[PDB]
């Protein structure tokens, strides 16, 4: 047996640095969601791991042009990594080049707003232009709005792309701290899981509103064929079983609650 | 290529009987949610298929004793069916012996009540003995107490489990009535997708209270090894985001709803 090597993002609560990473060494650099899922899967599938960032900090997009897949999916298509253990969505596309275990999570795209924001659905943003809204530069929810074919989906897509200044953002936290200085003026739409941690976090001045545009779920990830497959699914369908996976959801995200 | 066989069950609103089915042939005897949707996997497939009801009217577990499967697992392990299409629940026993396409239905387990019933929670279930509960007396939802290491739900199934007159009803359709007849003194324990089908039922006399247990999909499933396997898959993933899932389910639970 060999040590896996195991891709992963940094996006709260999944990954995160440990406060005094500089002077730490290997897994124990980090902490989080993933992290304890990462150990758990090793323990149940009998595999020692190191976790290591995507080089990237993408989470995986084909170019048109090159044909090349980045982000935590091309370090998977290229061999750079055994395995992928993040908040990565099941999509068909990816599915298409890379292998896919059951959910261990399930989420839907959302809306966050700054509180007192005159906004409660996606109805609202799409008839009106004073509020501005976008989403990750990157990724399924990105992709989500480009190819709707519902009309108030596909209306709001054909102002995101042409509005200006860009709707769009590079990470999570810049799409948060866009809503926080706004003042109202930016609304941001993202995968609910997240929408959900940030509402419990200080100053406390986000929230939630609406339902879910759709449902959907994040799955652990291998290069087609390879042989940690199987095992990985049944651990996936053995943790949820036992309640290990609500268990690490309510850890990470009530738990330590800082908005009361 | 030959007409593919496909196992499936009566549950409302998945798969139904109309009206006159004595009288029409084929196909054309079922309608409902699984029923349309096993028309769009066949034709994005590109397959023929046969509609089938399970001999045995169960969804699949294995004898402890003889180590046979029944239901509708049974059938694709023993090649009487090729395909699988109905609310069948994606569990690790199963997943060892039949393959499962990713979901195209989220769920939980839930607590059923007849109006006016003085309980709120599987808390208050578990604390009292007033009111009876049971499960379906084969499936997934019975298995979940059966082996749960939870403090209440462990409770509960030591309670169901002994219980006089017997809790566990053969089919959703006779724990619905159960509820109906016994005047608030039953509850009944059953996935969130049926419990909010019925909730829009006339006579609108039941309602689903308290959060899901847990977190669990339904899977289309294949023999293992299947060649039909892979594209089924993709299917799933394919209906799901171009909305066609969303738009099915409400169109058999809510554009029709008798409750108001
Ligand atoms: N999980 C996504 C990435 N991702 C993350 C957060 C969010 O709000 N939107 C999104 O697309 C993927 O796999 O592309
Ligand atoms: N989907 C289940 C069957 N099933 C159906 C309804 C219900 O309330 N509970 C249950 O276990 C399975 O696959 O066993
Ligand atoms: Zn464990
Ligand atoms: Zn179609």
């Amino acid at each position: 047996n060999k040590t896996v090597v195991v891709t992963t993002i940094l996006e709260s609560p999944y990954v995160m640095m440990k406060k005094n990473h500089e002077m730490l060494e290997g897994n124990e650099r980090y902490e989080g969601y993933c992290v304890d899922l990462a150990a758990e899967i090793a323990k149940h599938c009998g595999f020692k791991y190191k976790l290591t960032i995507v080089g990237d900090g993408k989470y995986g997009a084909r170019d048109a042009d090159t044909k090349i897949w980045n982000g935590m999916v091309g370090e998977l298509v290229y061999g750079k990594a055994d395995i992928a253990i993040a908040p990565l969505t099941i999509t068909l596309v990816r599915e298409e080049v890379i292998d896919f275990s059951k959910p261990f999570m399930s989420l839907g795209i959302s809306i966050m707003i700054k509180k007192g924001t005159p906004i409660e659905s996606a109805e609202d943003l799409s008839k009106q232009t004073e509020i501005a809204y976008g989403t990750l530069d990157s990724g399924s929810t990105k992709e989500f709005f480009r190819r709707s074919k519902i009309a108030v989906f596909d209306k709001m897509w054909t102002y995101m792309r042409s509005a200006e200044p860009s709707v769009f953002v590079r990470t999570t936290a810049e799409g948060v701290a866009r809503v926080r200085k706004s003042k109202g003026k930016y609304a941001y739409l993202l995968e609910s899981t997240m929408n959900e941690y940030i509402e419990q976090r200080k100053p406390c001045d986000t929230m939630k509103v609406g339902g879910n545009l759709d449902s959907k779920g994040y799955g652990i990830a291998t290069p087609k064929g390879s042989s940690l497959g199987n095992a990985v699914n049944l651990a996936v369908l053995k943790l949820n079983e036992q309640g290990l996976l609500d268990k690490l959801k309510n850890k990470w995200w009530y738990d330590k609650g800082e908005c009361g």
